[PDB]
């Protein structure tokens, strides 16, 4: 995901080709530099427009040789390109004109060609330039969503502590993980914008920012699991707090972050190594036996708070039940949707609406969270949710 190239151009076949999707009216520019020149070279570059994102998805370059022929053969696809060629007797290194600005916005594949006739000798820069300095499309909306995200656990953090100041009197430990959870989304949040930033005024994505990213993202959604796990049990609300009820239970539960582990930065550093996919599924698998157990455990607590007639926790445990199930039917419908509306279709004709599928799960984790924030909203009487034996 970069918008600057720097290559040796003596290596291999000597093909460049990236496929992209691009801003409309966007310039691209090359250059060339190294020792002095000796030979002949010709250069050949073809910029191809998009019908449908596939080609773009599917597009291998070990193959680039033969796409090629492909597209001058017509059994390709259908879509209008330009082409060009040049001869340079030696080197005509301080060249000017190398038109060559996109037409329209839509997936592109851009690829050069240079032919050598007589080791390391030139070296290539390639840029591509739109309306902003280097902020491709497919990235604008994300970047929006990410400063309006930040924006969002910035209000909800300052709403926590205010809340917290004007009743600092007493606090429940439990209410307590609520600040940890706003500190990691707050610090996640801030990363997103900082790399998108940096990548969008330099054109450089950083080093590992999505790595730490992900791993904030893994830990902030393992203890929000916790925190559920433990309220639907009753630890500390309901039954007092037995000696070994959570012990090798609730935290021998958090190996669901050890798979979520494996999946965000697998997912970041796409690697196709047959393991990519199939990650995915047993998360998934051991997310459904969590809520499974976590809606048995409430219908318990439920019942065993119906026995000894608790009036004040009824009607909490009601909502919060009622709130976790809609959620859940809501994450359900999302996903199906999700399925048949993208990995269903002959090839994809509305590419403008691929960023959604990452960035709906977080909409809808922060909604959960403000949900269960303003449940639990600290005031005077804030010792009716204790264990009080
Ligand atoms: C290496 O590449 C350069 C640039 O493509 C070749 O051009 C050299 O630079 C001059 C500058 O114009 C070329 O024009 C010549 O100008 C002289 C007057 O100074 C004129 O009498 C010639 O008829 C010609 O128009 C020229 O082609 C050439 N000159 C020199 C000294 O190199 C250059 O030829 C290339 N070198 C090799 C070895 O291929
Ligand atoms: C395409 O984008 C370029 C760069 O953003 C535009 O170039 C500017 O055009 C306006 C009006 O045409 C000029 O006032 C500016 O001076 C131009 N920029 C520079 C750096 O000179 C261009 O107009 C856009 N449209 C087309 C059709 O190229
Ligand atoms: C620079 O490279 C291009 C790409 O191969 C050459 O274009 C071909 O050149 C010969 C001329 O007959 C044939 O392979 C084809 O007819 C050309 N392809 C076309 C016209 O699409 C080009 O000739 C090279 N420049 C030279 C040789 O000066
Ligand atoms: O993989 C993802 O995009 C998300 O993490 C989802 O798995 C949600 O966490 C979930 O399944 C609902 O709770």
């Amino acid at each position: 995901d970069r918008s600057k190239w720097h290559i040796p151009i003596p290596s291999g076949k000597n093909y460049f080709s990236f496929g992209k999707i691009l801003f409309r009216n966007t310039t691209i520019f090359l250059k060339f530099d190294g020792e002095p020149c000796d030979l002949s070279l010709n250069i050949t570059w073809y910029l191809k427009s998009a019908d449908c994102y596939n080609e773009i998805y599917n597009f291998k370059a070990e193959e680039v040789e033969l796409y090629l022929e492909k597209l001058k053969e017509k059994r390709g696809l259908s879509g209008k390109y330009q082409t060009s060629s040049k001869l340079f007797q030696n080197c005509s290194e301080l060249f000017k004109t190398q038109p060559l600005q996109t037409w329209q916005d839509a997936p592109y594949i851009f690829i050069v060609h240079i032919g050598i006739s007589s080791s390391n000798l030139f070296t290539m820069t390639v840029e591509v330039k739109g309306p902003y300095e280097y902020l491709t499309l497919e990235d604008y909306p994300l970047m929006i969503f990410f400063m309006v995200m930040c924006i969002v656990y910035v209000l909800f953090g300052v709403l926590w502590l205010a809340w917290s100041a004007c009743y600092w009197r007493d606090l429940l430990r439990i209410q307590f993980w609520i600040g940890a959870v706003i500190f990691l989304g707050m610090l996640e949040k801030a990363v997103f914008y900082a790399e998108f930033q940096n990548i969008r005024y330099k054109g450089e994505s950083v080093q590992g920012a999505l790595i730490l990213a992900e791993l904030l993202s893994a830990v902030k959604r393992s203890l929000a699991r916790t925190l559920v796990i433990i309220v639907s049990l009753g630890y500390g609300i309901v039954k007092p707090r037995l000696g070994v009820t959570l012990h090798k239970v609730v935290v021998a539960g958090a190996l669901y972050l050890l798979f979520s582990g494996m999946e965000g930065v697998l997912r970041v550093t796409g690697a196709q190594t047959d393991l990519a996919s199939l990650a995915f599924i047993p998360l998934a698998f051991l997310d459904t036996a969590l809520c499974w157990w976590i809606f048995i455990s409430l219908t318990q607590t439920m019942k065993l708070l119906k026995l000894r007639r608790n009036i004040v926790k009824l009607s909490l445990y009601r909502h919060f039940t009622n709130t976790l199930i809609l959620a859940v039917a809501a994450s359900i419908v999302f996903i199906i949707w999700t399925t048949m509306k993208f990995r269903i279709v002959t090839c994809q004709s509305d590419w403008r609406e691929l960023w959604v599928d990452d960035a709906i799960w977080r909409l809808l984790f922060s909604m959960i969270l403000f949900v269960i924030m303003v449940l639990w909203r600290p005031s005077a009487n804030n010792q009716r949710f204790a264990f009080s034996p």
